[PDB]
């Protein structure tokens, strides 16, 4: 499973591509099951909306449903993630986020790679996230909108929550990197580069959004902490090569 | 200038249409430049918005600047109007709304069931005309309509769960254009405003055109003139660009 030539430039130049339809409607049920059925699971690993009664962020489902795990180790993820980074892979980052409906807007741009650089002492950007749409992502239900070809800018030389940036900021950037929000059936997959701005819009439906999102990391660009590490479940630690697995989804208890 | 009959059609069963093109660059370029004189005077037709650094909303623009007179009786929403209503019309409301950058709302609502228990409207005889005075993208606030829900009318003298029962039968679907566009919707729509998350305003243009035979009949204190329009008189239409006037 590999990305075209356009593809590839897309990726290069924009910092982001979609790929439609990757996934079946059959294999979006039963990772919406698993997502169901992970939610369930008490731990600091789930993030919980500001009022407690949804679930706003899961870490690490691959570590505990094994739709997940195939998932991230299909071939249509690495696939690509291996073309784009020409080296063994594996897990940095899990993380299913979800967008409550009528949720409201909050200001969320942010650049992934320079907290994990200087929070979790990530080397360098030599990683590729790769997003699974595991509902229709639309107009209206808070979808990610990338600042195009923002990741050109690289990242400046130089506690995670202190991390943020102004609107001037923000209105410098769009100049040169117009807001651009990929937009698509459940089962398609997005790739972005660690380096590009980007915020997700406010989602004004009635109905929740959930996007998945792993990140694939060079094994031999793996995190040097200076202090104590974050949770494994955020930050992965095993740089064991990822083994490809090739076929549908399926259910697996 | 009318409506195709699939535009017809359209604004009949969906409740909203959209012109695109409809004014040109430099007619908009004469608009934007009668908004920010417009913008500069003081008066209570001037809504601020908190911080008293810019303005949130203007009341009728079309008695200070001719410009805006011009485009209130243009042919090219006159024609439109009268071709949906079958009769003279008047201004009953003409505002621009300004969304500011970076500025939710949550205003999902029906400006005929406002008009009629505020101010004594009679029946939904009017049509809604915005026009575009900027882009108007997925980005900068564009106003959100419930498909089709016009056709629920209104109940005789809302919330989350109304909102997700009524999103099922009247789907969200948002007109995006450039600047110049108009578009054309009913009274009894259920619309809202996405937030604008981008770092420019979205300045919007809603003139709303009535009836003559359907003037508020007020039981209480009428609102002032400049919010709802008071002189029955039919417009007359004027045919030909806009252009720059004193």
């Amino acid at each position: 499973m590999q990305l075209t030539a356009d593809q590839v430039e897309k990726y290069k130049s924009d910092g982001y591509v979609l790929l439609e339809g990757a996934f079946s409607p059959e294999e979006v049920h039963v990772m919406r099951q698993a997502l169901k059925k992970d939610q369930e699971v008490q731990g600091p690993h789930r993030i919980l909306e500001e009022d407690g009664r949804t679930v706003r962020a899961l870490y690490a489902s691959h570590t505990r449903q094994s739709v997940f795990d195939q998932l991230s180790r299909s071939d249509r993820l690495l696939g690509p993630a291996t073309q784009l980074l020409e080296c063994d892979l594996y897990i940095h980052q899990f993380k299913i986020n979800t967008k409550r409906a009528f949720g409201g807007d909050s200001w969320a741009w942010h650049q992934d790679f320079i907290v994990w650089r200087d929070t979790d002492g990530l080397p360098a950007p030599r990683a590729v996230n790769v997003g699974v749409f595991l509902s229709d992502v639309t107009e209206f239900n808070g979808p990610v909108v990338f600042l195009s070809g923002s990741h050109q800018r690289g990242t400046v030389e130089r506690d995670p929550d202190d991390y943020s940036m102004t609107p001037a900021e923000l209105s410098q950037m769009v100049e040169k990197h117009p807001m651009v929000s990929p937009k698509a059936a459940s089962g398609s997959v997005m790739l972005f580069h660690p380096e590009i701005i980007h915020g997700s819009a406010p989602n004004i439906s009635p109905f929740a959004r959930d996007l998945l999102i792993i990140t694939y990391n060079d094994v031999a660009n793996a995190p040097k902490p200076a202090g104590e590490p974050r949770p494994e479940y955020v930050i992965g630690r095993d740089t064991t090569p990822l083994v490809s697995r090739s076929g549908p989804l399926h259910e697996a208890a």
